[PDB]
């Protein structure tokens, strides 16, 4: 990871992409999105996400949640997020053929492939990206003004 103690941003990314049977919460992803505007945190955040995406088989949740977070940051964080993804398109495209059938015969990998496929389509369509971002930013805005339960 090339860091001593993890920064708060790195801890948040790891938590959001933990190898656990649950997806990232919107509140946590929203915090990470704000952090993408911090010049130092941006680099730490992207580096950790690319690393969590670098995994296989039984660790598919790391990959799936990392893509979910990347998708969120592409649409809701600094524009530099989508810019770096476009520059490293190959690293997103490889996930389109990720495979994993668990020991019960359940294909978990197909969902990783589908998300990668749709994410790639989004990143290559500039007009869609602008629309998705406007809608995503409004959603984060609405989220911030909605009370708990």
């Amino acid at each position: 990871n090339i860091v001593h103690n993890y920064s708060e941003a790195e801890i948040k990314v790891r938590e959001a992409t933990s190898n656990d049977p649950w997806g990232p919460s919107s509140s946590l992803m929203s915090e990470i999105a704000d952090l993408t505007y911090n010049v130092v945190a941006f680099s730490e955040i992207m580096s950790m996400i690319w690393k969590r995406l670098n995994d296989h088989g039984k660790n598919w949740r790391h990959v799936y949640k990392a893509m979910t977070l990347m998708e969120y940051l592409i649409k809701t964080g600094s524009e530099r997020v989508s810019q770096q993804c476009k520059e490293n398109m190959y690293a997103v495209q490889t996930l389109k053929d990720f495979q994993y059938v668990d020991r019960d015969g359940k294909d978990q990998g197909v969902n990783v492939r589908e998300k990668a496929k749709q994410l790639v389509a989004l990143l290559r369509d500039e007009d869609r990206l602008r629309e998705e971002r406007a809608h995503a930013l409004k959603t984060k805005e609405k989220l911030a003004q909605t009370a708990t339960a």
